């Protein structure tokens, strides 16, 4: 399962930590952590329970809470901003709230209801950055810890899981292409682990249990193709696994939950999205009815054993709660609670023709009432890396723009998952040059099918994204008027090769190694926007680059904003008469976006740096 709903939670601006739990409500209001009644009274009648400042740590927040089934216990993890570590944190919830442990470097963390009626703790750090343990901490006799697992293999990740019936608590073991589970009895954690399958290179499994049966995400035999296997709790080895449900092939498994009866699979297949209600002893198999304007889910990691809440979203309308009411037959739509952005949105899923001859998909969406005659701005997105999908979460600034008669365009170009690992196997730097020859294929299918035409076409990217958007504006920068980056990548060989003291773990698995080879030299200089930097017209930048970057070296895009001025006065100076030279801005802002508000007005000068480039008046009238 490579972006599961637990995988992904444990693999911009800040989220909210809010833990239901025994008719109290978990959360921090002032860095300080406190529970309210389930329906809160004010917003401010909360019982205090730890004080974020007794750690003496800089800008400390929470970053998930687990709490204790005899609520005698509450563990948070605490972790800062502008830092590496984090601390998980336990508090004695008695009538005088107090701290009896604080374990740092800890990545997961989950309680176990234990047979002699104490709260037991499961936790997992890492030593050294070199391999992971896993410990019991129990807090009435004072038991300190246990280590009684220790992954060796440095390459493994290691995250602890509670099946929601809490029976068992998995062990898992990880990497990007092998799982490995163990189990610990839930009746009783002081049992050692059992070891569901010795790891097996290539199959991933996730293991989920309910009524004495084993149920289990694999894609064992096939990479290509998951699917869901039963097996007793007795006899859980690998050939005692019978298949129970069977997906398609490169579906994207992002989330399973399993209910007392029935087991709900969330999937998303090409850009369509699918959720599907499995009976397990029955063999009901129904595919709910999703409406079209959804392009992605916003999964809650927290339900009851009776209902699946979900939660539907796209890039322009908010997301709409949703629930199979599981006795009944499915709710949708929340109340009447809904606005009109269906009453005039074209959420078309389309295909571009890329130069290798493999259809492209692409997620296209405007309003439908905009006259036909003329045409409005465009602005595409892409990633196309890291096996990522474009991210379809609802932005209010594209709302905005889409409401201003704007044209909404998300190229989901190899170098993605949007199709599987094979879409991941090609756009890799060794044939990143198919990602633009889908990128450069799907803004030529928009002009070709008359969306928008280059004078109004625009793009941003971010990060890894600003590979092919550089690149773009080197190889056919005629189809863009005007281009946004987010803290940009464009010298990617000058700092790679340039190798003084950068980690770069999994940079080389998806960027080749330059300083010690010499076709991963060749071909990187073939798309480096900063090796193909050739004096020319360019469409106009605005970089809203960050000072306190690790991932993003600010001199690697610094240096390509001096340079890029230089090219383009030496193409004025050849032709400086009515050339109309590019505006090229650079936002330097220093640190870590703290607030909703840097960010969201930093949003205003990506905006206001698009409408002055095309003189589109100003309709920036909005909440925040």
């Amino acid at each position: 399962m490579d972006a599961f709903e637990k995988v992904r939670t444990k693999l911009y601006e800040i989220i909210n930590v809010e833990v239901k739990h025994g008719g109290f409500v978990y959360y921090q209001e002032g860095c300080c952590l406190v529970r309210s009644k389930d329906e809160e009274a004010d917003n401010d009648n909360y019982e205090v329970l730890f004080n974020l400042e007794e750690l003496k740590l800089d800008q400390p927040f929470i970053d998930c809470i687990r709490v204790a089934p005899d609520e005698k216990y509450v563990a948070a993890k605490i972790r800062t901003e502008d830092s590496e570590a984090s601390t998980c944190v336990i508090i004695k919830l008695s009538d005088q709230p107090v701290m009896e442990a604080s374990f740092p470097n800890v990545s997961s963390f989950e309680w176990v209801k234990d047979e002699e009626d104490e709260d037991v703790l499961f936790y997992t750090f890492q030593r050294n950055l070199r391999c992971h343990d896993v410990y019991r901490a129990t807090f009435g006799d004072n038991k300190r810890n246990e280590r009684f697992y220790t992954e060796k293999d440095p390459s493994y990740f290691v995250f602890l899981y509670l099946t929601k019936d809490s029976r068992f608590l998995t062990i898992n073991i990880m990497n990007k292409t092998t799982s490995e589970v163990w189990l610990i009895d839930g009746l009783s954690p002081w049992d050692p682990p059992v070891l569901i399958q010795k790891r097996i290179h290539g199959v991933l499994y996730y293991v989920e249990h309910r009524d004495d049966e084993l149920y289990i995400l694999t894609n064992v035999g096939e990479p290509t193709e998951f699917k869901l296997m039963r097996t007793a709790a007795d006899t859980p080895a690998i050939m005692n696994w019978d298949l129970f449900f069977t997906m398609k092939r490169n579906t994207k498994v992002i989330d399973l939950d399993m209910f007392k009866d029935h087991c709900v699979l969330f999937l998303k297949h090409s850009n369509l999205l699918y959720v599907n209600v499995i009976g397990l002893a029955d063999d009901s198999v129904r595919s709910l009815k999703l409406p079209p304007w959804a392009c992605g889910f916003i999964m809650d990691t927290n339900s009851d054993p009776k209902n699946c809440p979900f939660q539907l979203c796209s890039p322009i309308r908010p997301p709409k709660y949703y629930t199979y009411k599981f006795a009944e037959g499915k709710l949708f739509e929340e109340t009447g609670h809904e606005d009109p952005i269906t009453k005039t949105s074209r959420v078309l899923r389309l295909e571009a023709k890329s130069k290798d001859g493999k259809l492209v998909p692409m997620t296209v969406f405007h309003k439908t009432d905009s006259e036909d005659l003329q045409k409005k701005p465009l602005l595409v997105h892409v990633y196309g890396a890291y096996g990522m999908d474009l991210k379809m979460n609802f932005r209010p600034e594209r709302r905005v723009l889409v409401d201003d008669g704007w044209i909404l365009a998300y190229c989901h170009v190899r170098g993605g998952g949007e199709l599987g690992l094979q879409w991941h196997a090609d756009g890799r730097l060794t044939k990143k040059l198919n990602g633009l020859a889908d990128l450069e294929a799907c803004i030529k299918t928009l002009h070709g099918q008359g969306f928008s035409q280059p004078s109004l076409t625009t793009l941003t990217a971010f990060s890894a994204g600003g590979v092919l958007a550089g690149a773009l504006c080197n190889s056919n920068p005629e189809l863009v008027r005007a281009v946004t980056l987010e803290a940009p990548f464009l010298d990617v060989l000058n700092t790679m090769m340039d190798t003084t003291l950068p980690l770069t773990l999994e940079e080389l698995e998806e960027w080749g190694n330059p300083s010690s080879d010499e076709k991963h030299k060749n071909y990187i200089k073939r798309y480096c926007p900063y090796q193909n930097i050739k004096p020319q017209h360019y469409p106009s930048i605005h970089i809203t680059a960050y000072e306190n970057d690790e991932r993003v070296p600010l001199k690697g895009i610094v240096s390509y904003t001096e340079k890029l001025k230089e090219a383009i006065a030496e193409h004025a100076k050849d032709t400086g008469e009515g050339y109309q030279t590019p505006n090229i801005i650079l936002d330097i802002q220093p640190g870590g976006n703290h607030v909703i508000e840097d960010s969201h007005k930093k949003i205003t000068a990506q905006i206001k740096f698009l409408y002055e480039e095309l003189g589109l008046d100003s309709t920036s009238v909005f909440e925040d």
